[PDB]
């Protein structure tokens, strides 16, 4: 069986505040990755303009998305044979005060469904069971 992934993608009413605090669009990006360590040690413009001279071999995959306040999106992707992890980042406006990577092992050959809330400053991950 291939290694399916479901994902729910929970844009926040309160996304990615203005200093004003009103909401605003995120872009969020999507990484597929046969080793994780280098993204997790990488800088975001590295992430993010630079991502296959940075990561190499690592980078099966990258897809972007931009998300808007209150947005709900599903994607499912079976991972390559060779993806081991998946990495998230999103271009939050202070990355100062935002958990804005996130990196998650996924089960090869195993079905994985996932929601992920993108809040006013981080990316939440919760594991969804079946059916």
């Amino acid at each position: 069986p291939p290694t399916r992934v479901v994902i729910w993608l929970h844009a926040a009413p309160n996304l990615n505040p203005s200093a004003a605090g009103q909401a605003a669009p995120l872009r969020l990006r999507l990484y597929e990755l046969k080793k994780d360590t280098a993204f997790g040690r990488a800088d975001y413009f590295a992430l993010t303009d630079n991502a296959q001279s940075t990561l190499g071999g690592d980078l099966v995959e990258q897809d972007e998305f931009l998300l808007r306040p209150g947005e709900e999106r599903r994607i499912e992707r079976t991972l390559d044979e060779q993806t081991r992890q998946l990495g998230f980042v999103a271009a939050y406006r202070d990355l100062d005060r935002a958990t804005w990577r996130q990196v998650l092992d996924v089960p090869g050959q195993r079905t994985s469904h996932l929601d992920i809330t993108l809040g006013a400053q981080a990316i939440g991950i919760v594991a969804r069971p079946a059916p």
